[PDB]
């Protein structure tokens, strides 16, 4: 694990449009603090449903394939008092999780959009933060700028990874 940056150093989307960022959004790109994982299995591509709740909150559900089938989970974004931030709804209901933040730091809502987490689970703080595309490819000058913010908060090119489109599932 490498230290989760201060969030002076994570921008936010200034003028956060809630009814603009809602719908679906792919990760063509995600950057963790994690342990970094060795496996002959290449990672497949997710995608995720941002539901715009009367309560100003978002129901996000990711859908990936596991074992031949669609496997989802629905997390529930509550609005901090600045726009595009976010605490988690229901945190008890998560085993070992004890602290989440969310922040969307840039999108240009038809396109792209990159989004920092940070959390503490069973008392090791993660952070990561995910690159999301409207589209399951993006341009390599947004993927270009994505590794470069990873970096700038401490993140080393070998914890960068763009999950290979595959067809099951998220084009659900
Ligand atoms: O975010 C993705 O698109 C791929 N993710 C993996 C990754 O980021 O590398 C998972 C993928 C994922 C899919 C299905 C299941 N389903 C299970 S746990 N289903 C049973 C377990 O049996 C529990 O309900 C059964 O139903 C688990 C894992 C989904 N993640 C949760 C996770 O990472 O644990 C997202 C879940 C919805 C809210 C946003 C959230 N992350 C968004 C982001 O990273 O940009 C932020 C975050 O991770 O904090
Ligand atoms: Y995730």
């Amino acid at each position: 694990l490498i230290p989760a940056p201060p969030l002076s150093k994570v921008p936010l989307q200034q003028n956060f449009q809630d009814n603009q960022f809602h719908g679906k959004w792919y990760q063509v790109g995600r950057a963790g603090n994690a342990a970094l994982r060795e496996d002959k299995d290449p990672q497949k591509m997710t995608a995720q449903i941002y539901e715009l709740k009367e309560d100003k909150s978002y129901n996000v559900t990711a859908v990936r394939f596991r074992k031949k089938k669609c496997d989802y989970l629905t997390m529930t974004f509550v609005p901090g008092s600045q726009p595009g931030e976010f605490t988690l709804g229901n945190i008890k209901s998560y085993p070992g999780l004890t602290s989440y933040l969310v922040r969307v730091v840039s999108t240009n809502y038809n396109q792209h959009a990159m989004v920092f987490f940070k959390k503490v689970s069973q008392n090791r703080e993660y952070f990561s933060i995910t690159l999301l595309g409207r589209t399951k490819e993006l341009a390599s000058e947004l993927k270009e700028n994505f590794i470069r913010f990873s970096k700038s908060l401490g993140l080393p090119e070998n914890h960068i990874v763009f999950p290979v489109p595959i067809d099951q599932c998220i084009d659900g």
